[PDB]
């Protein structure tokens, strides 16, 4: 749900995952994807379409256990839809921690349709 992807957001870059991500670029994100603005902007864009390969579960509302474990985000699910969506999660917020170097905080609060429409998944 957006309380696990949020913990590891937080966990993984360090930043406030609302704070940073919430409305960042034109992907990042609570409104469908857009032309990546950057970066930072492209993670959150795989991440949704990681999002829509996912079937029997919803990934703003349904909990899944993780783990940090030697500082690496551990999926706790055998569950598929779970499992895919934890590891959407985890590899949002990884790529999100890989890409800060680029992060550019006049993207943070971006006016969404001042995004050119995204290409299919
Ligand atoms: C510290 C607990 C965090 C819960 C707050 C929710 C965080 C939401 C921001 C997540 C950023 C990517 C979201 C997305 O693109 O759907």
């Amino acid at each position: 749900s957006l309380f696990e992807l949020g913990k590891m957001i937080l966990q993984e870059t360090g930043k406030n995952p609302a704070k940073s991500y919430g409305a960042y670029g034109c992907n990042c994100g609570v409104l469908g994807r857009g032309g990546p603005k950057d970066a930072t902007d492209r993670c959150c864009y795989v991440h949704k379409c990681c999002y829509k390969k996912i079937t029997g579960c919803d990934p703003k509302k349904d909990r899944y256990s993780y783990s940090w474990k030697d500082k690496t985000i551990v999926c706790g699910e055998n569950n598929p839809c779970l499992k895919e969506l934890c590891e959407c999660d985890k590899a949002v917020a990884i790529c999100l921690r890989e890409n800060l170097g680029t992060y550019n905080k006049k993207y943070r609060y971006h006016l969404k349709p001042f995004c050119k429409k995204a290409d299919p998944c």
